[PDB]
Formats: C-alpha cells, structure tokens, sequence
C-alpha cells in the first residue's frame, strides 16, 4: 500500500500535460533544474501550484553549503509554500541542517545520495524521505540496483518512517527496478515517463482490434 | 479469491464449460466480438442469459479518444449495469480510466505488455490489469517474467488491484500465472480444456473399471 | 498446524496393526484396493468402521463416470456412512459433481490428480481434499517433488480451505518431500509406513545402548 | 553447429520461408501429412524438389508392429534414399531402431515426453531425439526441464546423438530449447514467423526512414 | 525459548558448567549412565542435588517391549516426578509414547535419524524430539540436512513439539542445529567448553591489559 | 552408457532383451532366491538366453575374505568372464584389493554412503553400486549421495564408475545417470516404466486417427 | 529502532561528530582509554558533560575473575548511573553476566569471534553482542558469515537481546553488518567520516551551484 | 589420483588398517609422537618397518627458529630420507620453507587455519599445505569455507602444490574436503573405520542372507 | 603463478618481509614516495638495493599531460630499464598508454574505480590494471563486486593483461581478489602482517610443545 508518483521537472508545459495523463501526487525541481528553466523560484512555485492544485506536494532544493543559512532558506521556502518539502544534500552540514529541522517538525528530503549508509544516516537523522541519484550511481561505474536495494532495506529494518524517493534516470528499466525493489516514491523525468506509455506493441494490438472490428462491422462504433 | 474466467464469444462453448468449471464469468475484446460476427449488444444479452446474474462480463472500449472511450463504457453500462470496461493503458486510456474511477465506474487496464506500464494503471484506479502473457512471449520476450514484476508491483503498493491475466497458448504459461499469484486469469477454450484432459488419467480410471469388474461384475456398488 | 496420517489399504489385519503403532486419522481406499479386498464395498466398510471406531475418517471412490451416477452413488456411501469423503475423479464430468456436492455442503476430495492446475480447479470447485497420484507422476517421466510444491503453493496463495492429501507412494522420500513442502494430510500404503519406523541404524544404537548398560550392571533394570 | 527445420507439409509456405530463413529441411508427422491431404509419396516428391538435393527430410512410420515399421522404412527410403525414418519410441519402436541401426539406416525416435524414454532411444541407435516440448506442457509437465534433462543426458553419455526439439505454440518454447543445447529444432510455420515479425523493429526502421527523409528528400544514398 | 541442555553425568563437570552456562538440566542415555559406573537412582539423586531444583532431567527406558517401556518410565517418574522419559522412536516405542501422551506423561523421542521418523513422534504426543546429529554424520548422511528437515515438518506441523539436538563431535555442528530453529539442544562436555575458549579471545584481553598497564601502571580504575 | 536388468526371470530378460539396449544383467543373493534355483543352473539359463556377447554380475556370500575369493573362482569357473559383487566391508575390502592384484574385475556393492563406495573405487573395484533405493528408504536422500560418490570418481578415479542399482522409480533411475553415473540397472517393473506412458500410446492413436480420416488406410 | 555509537575516547572529534550525525552515546575499550591517557572517572566526566544526559556510555571491565568483573562494574554503576558494563565472553565473563543480570543490571558482552560465543552471552542475559568485525576479517576468517549467523540466532531464540557491531576499518564492513540486521553499532571516526565524505556528492552538489549562478547570477532565492 | 594417510603412532592400529584400507603412509604430529611414549627415531623406524619403503612419513619439526628448524629437517632426513618434514606456516616457519625449498627438501605448511596464511606456503615452496579443519570448527569458524578457498587458490594460482587435509572428528569434515578437490587427506583411527562399519550395511546382508537360507538351506554355491 | 608485491617506501620493513614472504617486488605511488621524503631516483636505487636485482618495481607519473607523461616515463626508465610505469587511467592517461604501448614500453593502468573504466585501460595496452579496492569500499560501492566484474572482463577479451589488486586495509579484502582470480597483487604492511600471526597458531604451538615437554622433557630430538 502506499506509491507516491512525482514528475521531475520544471516545465510547465510538460507537467500540466502528464499530469492529466499519469496519476501523480506532486513535483520535484532541483537547482539546475529550475536554472534550466530560466524562472525565478518563487515565480516557478506560484506557477507550479496552480498547474497542479493544492492536494498535491512540491519539493525544492536549499543552495547554501553552511547549515545555518540552510536553515534560512528553508524558512523561505516554507513561507513560499507552507507544505514543501526541502531538498537536502546528505553531507556534514547537511545533517546538521536536517536534524535541527527535525527539531522544529520541518518535513526534509535527504538528496545526492550515492551510498546505502549515507542515505541511512539521513533517515536516522529526521528525513522522511531520501533519494538516491540512481543514474549518476551508474554513470561512475557502480550498480544503482545493488545500491537501491540496499538502502531500501535498511529502511525496512530500521526506519519504518522514511521512504525512498528514487530520482534520476535515463531508462524505464532503472525507474522499474527502483519500485520492484519497493521504494514506496519516485521521481520520473519527462522522457522516461512518456516511455511507460508509448510501447510500439501497444499500437500495432489496438490497430488489429479496429481493424478486424471494420472488417465485421464497418463502423467502429457499437 | 480467486476468479477464473473464460476469453471466448462462442455461447455453446460457455454453456458447457460454465457447468463444468467454477468459473467467475467471460470476457471479450473487440477480435473475439468481431469473430462472433455478432453485434455487441445482442452477444451480451445472449451472454447474460447463457451465464445468470451472478456473474461478471468483461468488454472492450473501440475509440482512441478519452471522450468517446467514456461515452462508450456508458453504453456498456447501461446494457450491463455490472460490466467490468476494459480499456487499453495508453495515454488516453489512462485519462478514461481516472475519470472512470473519479465515478465508482470499475475498469480493467488491458493490452499490457510491460510491469511499469500495467501498474500506471492500477495507480490511476483500474481494479484489473491485464497482460497479453502469450503476446509477450510471441515478441520476444519472457511472459513469466514481466507478470512476476506485475504480480510483485500490486503487492507491495497496489493491494485494491489485482492482475487478470489473459492471452494464452498453453496452460503452462497460465499455470504460471497462477504461481506467480495472479488473482484472477482469463483462458480460451482450447487451453481451459487442456488443464481437464490428461490422458495419463483416463488410463487410471480404466484401470479402475477394469479392476472392479473383475472382482464384482458390474461396476455398480 | 492439524497433520492427518492415513493409511491407503483395506488390509483389515494390517489396519489394526499399525493403528496401534502410528498416529493415523483413518483409512483411504480406491476402486483396485476395494477389488483387491475382493468384498463388497458395503461389507467393507462395515469392518473398517469397526476395526478403526468412531473417531476416524474414511474415503472412498465412485464408480460412475458419468456425473448425474457420481453424484448418486456418493448418496449411496453417505447413506452407509454418514461422515464419509467421497473420492471424484479430477476430470470434465468429476468437476460438474463436484461443483453440486459442494453447493450441497457434501465434502469431497478430488482424486487422480497428475497435474498442479488439474488440481486447483477441484480446490476452486470446492473439493476439500486434492490428491495428486505422488509416484505415479514420477513413474510417467515427471517429477512429482515439482508437481506437489507447484499444487501446495497453489492453495497457500488461493484456495485456504483446501488441503492437499498426497498420495501414491512407493518410497519414504517420495512421502517425506511432500510433507516437506507443506501438504496438510497423506495416505501411506503399508510398506512404505513401515520403512519411516523400521530404520537398522535405530536398533543397532539401542543394541549398543544394551550392552553397554549389561556389561555395567548386569541386568537390563534399573 | 545448428539444424533448422520446417516442421509442415504447406508446400507454400515452405517455398516462402526458405527463401527467408536458413533451413536445413523439412519434418512431417501423420497429422501434418493428413492435413496437407496429399498422398506421402505425391507429398515426399514436392517436397524434395522444393527444397533441392541439399536438405533433409524426416517422415514417419505407421505400423504398431516393428516388422511392418520396417518395411514402411524401406518404402520411405526407395522414395528419399536419404531419409530420415520416424519411430515413436515404444517397446516397438525401439526393436525397429536397433534393427535398422543394425543395417545403417538412420532414425528419429519421436514422440518422447520423458527423459528417460528419449535416452532410451539414443542407447539403441536413433542419431534424433525429438521430445514433443508443447504436449509435456499441454499435459499438466514442464517441458524446459524435461528439455534439459534430455539434453545433458545425450552431452555425458550419448555424443552421437543429438535433440531435434519438436512442438511449438510459442517462441518462447522453442528458444528455451536452443539455450538448453538443443543441436536440431522443427518449428511451425506460425512460431517461425513470429521470431521474424516484432512490431517494434517495424516501428524503428520507420522512424529510421522519417529521420532520413526529412534530412535528405528521399530514400536514397 | 531456548533450553540449554549437558548431556554428561560427570557431576564434577556439571556443577562447574553449570556456573558458566545457562543450563536448563541433564540429559542421561544408557551408554553415559553406564560408563558413570552408577546405579541410575544414585545417578538421579546426585543430579537432582548438584542443580537444584529449578532444573529438568532426561532419562531413558531400556526395554525393547511398549509395556515394560511404561513401567520403567512410572519407575522413573516416582524417583523424579518431573522428569521427562526418553522413548526410542521404533515400533515399540510410538506404541508408548501414545498412551504416555494420553496420560499426560511428557516423554522424548529419541535415537532420531531421519526427518519423517522424527515426525511420527511429535505427532504421537511426544514434546522433544532428539536426532542423533553425529551419529548421522557418522554413518555417511549429512546431519545439517536432516535436521533442517525435521525442524521443518515440526515448524509446519506440530507447534507443540520441538527438537532437542543431541550428540556432537564438533561446535560446528552444535552450531548449525540452532540456526536451523531447534528450541533446545543437549551439549557434551568438550564441545559446551569449545564454544567459551577461544585464542584469539584471549590474545586480545591481553592486549587490552598491556596497553591499560603501559598507560596508568596497574590492572585497576 | 551400459544399461543392465536386474532379475533371474528368464522370461523377462528374453522380453526385455529384444526390446531394451542391455549389456547384461545383475543378479544378488534375494533375486537367486526369489528364483529357487541353484546358481549354477541359473547362470547357465542366462547365458544362453543372452547370447556369448552379455556380461553377467553375481555376488559372493561369505562374510571371510579368504571364502570370497574361492567363492569367486566358483564363479568365473561357471562364467568366466564374470563380474563378482563383493559387498563394501573391511572383509570385502580385503577381497577386491586380492582380486585385483590377480586381475579379476570386481563390483563393490551394498553402498550407503559415498565415502564407503569411495574406498572400494580406491582398493581397485571397477563397478561401485550404491543401493539408491535403499538409501532413501532409511531416511536418506540418494540423490545427494550418488552425486557426491559420482563426483568422488569424477575427481580421483577415471578407471572406475558407479554402477547404480536398487530401484522403485523411473525418477530415482533418471537422477543417477543425470548425475553422471555410467551403468545403471534396473528392475523389470521401472525399466517397462520408461516404455510405456500413456500419453505416447494417446498421440499415436490420434495420429492414426488424422491419418485414416485423410486417406482411409493406416498405409503408404 | 536503530542506535548509533562512536567508538573513541576524542573528546574533540566527539563533540564535532555529535553535532553532525545522529549519535545515541559513545562506546569505549580499555585500548581507546589508553590512548586518550585520561583516568576513567576523568573521561566518564568529561565524557557526560560532552553528550548531556540523554545518552548511553559503555565500558569494559579489567579483571578476569568474575568477582573483580563484578566489582569493577559498581564502581562504573558509581560515576555513571545508567552506564552499560561490557564484559568479555569466556568462562569467567559468563558468570559475571548471569550475576549482573540476576540483579537486573545491563550488561553487553564483548570480543566475540563466534556466533556461538555470542549466543551464550545473549542466553546468559547481555542486552548486548559485541562482535568483533574487523579481528574476525584480520584473523581469517568471514565477518560478514559470523555477524549473520549472529544475528539470525538473536531472531530466532533471544528477542530481548541486540547485537552491538564494532571493529571496522572499512565502510563496506559497517554496512553489511546494519544490512544483517544488527539494531545497534559503533564507529570509528575514520570509518563514520568516510559515510559522509563521497567525492561524487561535492562534485554533483558544485554542478548544482554553478548552474544557478549562470542562470541568476547569485547563490540565492 | 587420491593419497590417503593415517594420523596415529599406533602400530597395532596401522597395520590393522593398511590390510583393509589402501593408504599411502603415515602422518604424525608432535603431540602423536608425545602420546606414543616413544622417541622420535625409534618410533620413525618402527613406521617404517610396519609399512614397508613404498609408503611416505611425515613428521614435524619442534622449534620456532627458522635455523634450528633447518637443522631438525636434517636429522629427520638423516634417519628416514623420503620424508616429508612439517613446518608450522608462520614468519620463522616460512623463512625456513624458503630455504629448504631451494635446497631440494619436500616441506608441508601445517597448523594452518586460513586460505591466505595456507596460500603463502604454497608461494613459499611447500608441496603439501595442512589446514587444521577440525581446529576451525572448534573455534567458531566454518572448516567447509576455508578448505574451500584454500583449494580454489591452489587450482586457480599453484597448482604443483597440494592440500593434505587434516585433523577430523567426523566422516562428514573429511568427505567434504575430499569433495572441495583435496588431492591428499590424513585420517585419525576412529574417522577411518566408521567409513566401513555403516549398520545398514550388515542389516542387508543378513537379509541376503536369511532370503538366502530360506530358498536353498546352506549359505554355500 | 601468483605475482605477490609490496605496497611501501620502508626499507626497514621490505628488508624484513621480503625474507619471510615470497615478495617479486614494490610498487610505490605519488603519496608513498612523498611519505618517505625521498626524491623518486633515491628510493628506486634503495629499493634495488634491498630487492636485490630480479625484482619488479613500479612508480607513477605525476603530471596531468600526456606529452609530459611519456617524458617522465622515460625518465623512470633511465633510472630503473625494467621499472613499469603507473599512469592513471583518465583520458590524457589512455593517450600515454597507447603512445607507450606502440612503443613496447610496459605500463599499469592505475587509480581504477570501475570495471570498464580498467577494461579501456587493458584495451589500450596496459598490462597491469589496479582497482583501488580499499577506496572503493571507501566510498559507498563493493570493492568485491567490481574486482570479479574487471577480472571476469580481464579473462573474457584481454588474455594479456592482468589485475594488480591494490589498496586494501584487511586480509579480508586481499583474499576475496585472489580468490577471483586476480594474478597479483601488493599489499600495504599491516595487511601482510596479519596473514602470518594468527593467534591460533601459537596457540596450538604451544600445545604441542607442552606435550612434547611432558614426555620427553627437553624440546629437542
């Protein structure tokens, strides 16, 4: 029970259009994501929540590299949008950041995580979520299946309150391996999410429906 | 709860089959209406007659378009109140089934032949996802497989959904599924008749017979 | 929880025998064991009755291969006696009296079972007991170590109120596997019973265990 | 090393085919014969000559009796001197194998759906072994493992002999058979078209075809 | 739960043992009373007055007859009435655990080698099943494997039973019982004291002391 | 591959014979009795029946090693080529190493466990015959311990192979040349066993079937 | 529940590794004392004022006889009210930890090398099994085997108990002991540094920075 | 090829088995010889003469200083010329298989009790490597892995080197290292003959027997 | 063959393992030469002299440019004619490897984090490939599972090159290399040490002494 599904991007367009197609619970944007789209970021949050609705969950990603202005602009974030959650980087201050936040009841995401352990200390730190760069774990001659599986478990054993979000991929098959080995959300950029649903299978099965269809009745209509 | 369904429009197969078998019920797609040579309506009066009102129907939208995909589950409905809509997971298929789903409108995401796929769906809220097993197998791929990832996807996060799975050329393939935990499964007549017919048990009962008589006589008690 | 043990013989002699040796729930028998006996069915189960008591089970088969007479000659062994599991045949016309005998609250067991889906659907149907034929599955190049662990996973997963009664057995091995992957209740011909309590290697240790207690105190007492 | 059959008496469909697929011959059973409806010496003749002098041909007995399979071997080589005669692997059977192994006439021993029986003929002589893989999976087997086991059994114990796998629904069954070891197979005309005909090369060498088009004008170098 | 058991009746070695480990009692055979050289009443006295009275004893019957087996296990039970009577699983013996277990006598089936004899104890009634792990070792079988099985018939079957690992050569044996899920186990006296005397144990408490020494003089807070 | 029967029923064997690939056939003390005839008349009744070109196995009786060997000569005498079964013990122990030392080929039989048949492999026995059904009958698994014995031989004994004997099944049967053994005998009931499933007698009479549906003869 | 601990006496490096990671106390050995060249009553103090009250310190006894054991473990009781004692698991640690827990005092035992060794410490009633990872590695043998077998043994029989994993000299070790299941652990400052200290999250998180800033020109909202 | 040794000075015991068992020679250890009450070279020239010269000793030598160590090669060589001389595989041990590996002198490793420490004395020039099996069960680890992995280093890196398993309580640890590839094996007296005393064994030929009797009256041709 | 090396710049060290272990030479890197604080062409002619002359040395190029890493290549082999260059595997890196290569000058391929990162390397020429195994536990991956991948890749295409298992902090890490079948490997120190001083070979010496002394009193023949 329980699969958050989030759409990992910063076009407006592409996310009104998926999200009436896939069921999605929310957004996730990154620094270079919401660079690459040119929009100042309590503009693109205005723009996101709109397009989105107000059931739904954004996350956004602190800039400084000191806990202490961390802290800072997660306040600003919240003010922005009273239920984001905050993007992390699990390292020194970071965890220093996450277990103050924690403290104060602030909802955090621990990310940049390349490793089981790093990821877990996150978790045990106060993150109720933590996402792996399955991609880059690949990209830098690792095994980002052995390394999902891995932290998931952890969280199996020892942190029943924090989830996996998995995030970054370039293939269905990672985002597929990532859900199997049950992270209970996921992060999925555009490209991988159209191909879920655009099998060329697909097509050719529906085409031979309405073709034998015509062939008996004429019309496709009841 | 396991339901167990025949993939077939021919009535005189589903009348004898039906008081053989425990099954749940039929479903068709638009080959197997279109092979019937009967229009839709007339074949699903016909199935409710041969079948009773316990059971449970299963049929096709036709359009590519959501719009029309909805119009067509609501002429479904009403000739079959209880009918179970099946509806290809593509893009607008997905659009059909949560607006389906946003009414209490039951739905079955078929045409699958992937696990990521056919969980989008269950997701989106179809109670039934439907893979083609034989179909991937014929394409290449590993039927066994893609349902295992399927059947795992719905038990860890999708407990309200359940796989039905279909498209069969041997009872092997849809034993398989069974043993990956499929809770409910569609066979053509040729492989449900296959899983009831092993010569291996003729043989047995014929020597049975055989050794009955000789002591008794007639094979009466 | 609840392991039945039959025994699969109309042996009276050897009934009452190992009755007294073994933990046994009753007595299966089929069409070849009833000829074999050379009594009639009625007069036979007449003795089995009084050779067992009143808290055993006992199983026996129809004759008819046509499932209107199935149906009637289980009225038949109900009406002798009262508490009896009529065996039907896993075949087209079994299944139809099946399906009755179950809507009737009548318990059977589903008979002459060489493959996993055969028997599911007589557990679907509402057969309470599913007996595969263990070595005669073996004895037609098959493997019935497979077979069985494919049917007992069948109804863990599906079909909680049935059971699987193994049978046909010309080996311990051929039983102990099927115990082994969780088959709820078994029907042992009498020479394979024999072996699981008949080991050399039990009585050569207590032969030692002797000697060793004569060769100290002289006399088998304390 | 691979042998590659066409396991049909479609006379079309085998010139079709074996312009497009490597095949080394052709198997016929009674039921394939009986279905063309072709008289087998008519049969044998067309088939020979569509394929030419470079193939194989495998065709089976009809007698129960091992003396008129015999002779039905002799009428099957005066036709095809370099036929290979098919014998289902029964007490019978292998008493015809040993003799006509005896007087270097090659054999098929066919419709094995066990391991042991198939080792059985190999032991007496017959150079293929052909387990009938879709009818142990109709029949409530495995055919995979039974495959295997057949396979590993000719590797440790008989070199001269080899698998011809035989009957196909899918090609999932029958690459499960080349990944085993299996040196021969036989398959139908549908499952050989469907290792030759997955929609999603269509669908790239299309896209290929647009992508070059809109770069260039037109298909051309 | 776990019980812990010495199979010994050396009371020299059972007192100090018994400072150590957490025994639960003494598990006596005839062979082990017979080398002690003590009559079993003496033997039973001594055992009773070295653990005191929070512990279990074992002891086993010598007659090959079910009906002396019963009076020998009533001659038991007046010495110590809380003693568990230790039954070979034979014929014989099955007969009396069943009226034993009707009584509500607790008894222990032992001289267990293989997994389904053990299993026809436990579901005559007796609560501890003992195999003679060695001893299947010593006669060319493999001990881990028997007794995983029987662990596991009893964790389907029987709830109520459970096994008692009994004769051991080596810590590794010992070992592998417990992680295969055995609730009890009754250990020699060599190997009980292998389990507590390692090297490398020692050879790193020195360490530790050399350093605490080289650092504040002495061996003290 | 050498398959063998294992039985003294000469009307079996001549069946069989025919009909089966054998090199031979086995006999061991319970299947002379079962028989009731004296050995010697016996031997002579199988090596007429199977012909000069067989290979024949009989097993010594006595427990001392010195009686074995005589016991031996008793038997080459009457079958010169003859295979003598000499059960796995320190006395037959003793036996194989002095009949190998003279050149006589000796079977180690009654083998329980792998290490056991091991040692006979190592004392110079050809053949090492595991009792498999045995071994599953008390309590065993033969499955595993025929495999360890065949990967015994595979790993230290090329001159040597398992000969797997006592049989209730066609699966126990298969296992052991699964496992690589070499020889193998069985008895009547499981060798016909392997000959006559019911699902090949069923496809052939549906081909017969298509075939006189077609044509209206079962003939060319 | 997870409980994280530093292995070290660094008054320095603790209170920086406390404000970074989500520390539970910190354990130390007679070895980590004598590096530190602090009395143990000095360290135990700074040690308090350093983690505040809610912590857990652990600490190991000198002697090797169970009654020095036993005293030395008061004097601890003495500074530190809530402190758990670590004993080592031999003969003379096992009387010790069944005396200590008689009296309901918590107690850990400490250098195990084997699962059995640990077993009887966590039967014997040590909250805690410290075994030794990386002297097991050093030693020959296989830590990541004997954790396991740890581990599976505290789930099987001693629910009460927890294993303490210590000794590391590589993250890899670390690891695979939480991915056992062990409920607690304590490192080393170099191994606990190396978890948070991945060239590749520097790398990605200085690409992150660089695209704002040529977007926007400032490291800020 | 397979070399099986005994390890005992038991004269009696050594003769018995040679007759019956096909042995190639005989080890000893410091403790065998202690335990013999016998001087080294009396007892070295008793082995011999109870064996006869196609047979091979191995005896140990006692300091652990590499040069007396050569020195104490020499007087075993002195009194029995084909010896092969047992060194403990430590630094002094090593040095002095270094040496002696360059002047010509067959040297087992021995008291080895991990693949990597058994490895170094293959490297060194030792033709024979011992691991103490049943001294790694003893001490909490697994005697299967490490033999194991001693004997994949030696196939996949040494292959002119050996190892000569040793030390057993049970059939099982011997069987396995035969099983691991093992090319040589030591046995003490009792491991050996429960190789041949199997019960089963004699209960089948009473069987035979009595089935003999029954039929003909004598237990004769 | 098995090329066993040493990871350091301490003479006093190399002199005193180089006795006892098999050593074929040392390999030094950037930080090992500056942690000595002897100019490269000081350490080399130290090293030589210690080695003596049939042994292997290998040393690192410093700068990030290919041009300039041929140069210094040179100079290391003014310096030592046998020496093998370490050159990190990065783009500039491969070009000086092919460069070297096409010159048949020998080099290693170092700083390897990844199986196809090593595999270009080998591709390119390199006859030694080092994985930083210890580095890559370090950092979050599985030293073990990328030492068999780079070997299996090493054995499947590249039969000329071979895996130099380098940086390591436990035994444990050493030998699961070997065991994948890596052809050398160079070890720090501390991790040689502890092939070579297991507690429980002392301990077992000392037993044997003990019992040698009891009897015959001297430890001498």
């Amino acid at each position: 029970g329980g699969m958050e599904l989030y759409l990992d991007t910063a076009d407006i367009v592409a996310i009104k259009r998926l999200a009436k197609v896939l069921p999605i619970s929310g957004v996730t944007t990154n620094p270079s994501i919401v660079a690459k789209s040119g929009k100042p970021i309590f503009l693109l949050l205005n723009e996101l929540q709109e397009v989105l609705g107000s059931d739904k969950l954004l996350f956004a990603q602190v800039l400084s590299s000191n806990a202490d202005e961390m802290i800072k602009e997660t306040y600003q974030l919240r003010k922005a949008v009273p239920s984001i959650v905050t993007k992390i980087p699990v390292n020194a201050q970071g965890l220093i950041a996450i277990k103050e936040l924690t403290q104060q009841g602030i909802p955090t995401l621990g990310t940049a995580v390349y490793g089981a352990g790093q990821g877990f200390l996150a978790a045990l730190a106060g993150a109720k979520y933590i996402a792996p760069y399955v991609n880059r774990i690949d990209a830098q001659g690792g095994n980002s299946k052995d390394t999902v599986l891995e932290l998931q478990k952890l969280l199996d054993l020892h942190c029943p309150q924090s989830l996996v979000l998995a995030a970054s991929f370039r293939t269905p098959r990672q985002a597929l391996d990532c859900i199997l080995a049950g992270c209970k959300s996921i992060t999925l950029p555009v490209d991988v999410a159209e191909l879920f649903i655009s099998d060329p299978a697909v097509d050719a099965v529906i085409t031979k429906f309405d073709q034998d269809w015509c062939n008996a009745f004429g019309t496709l209509s009841f």
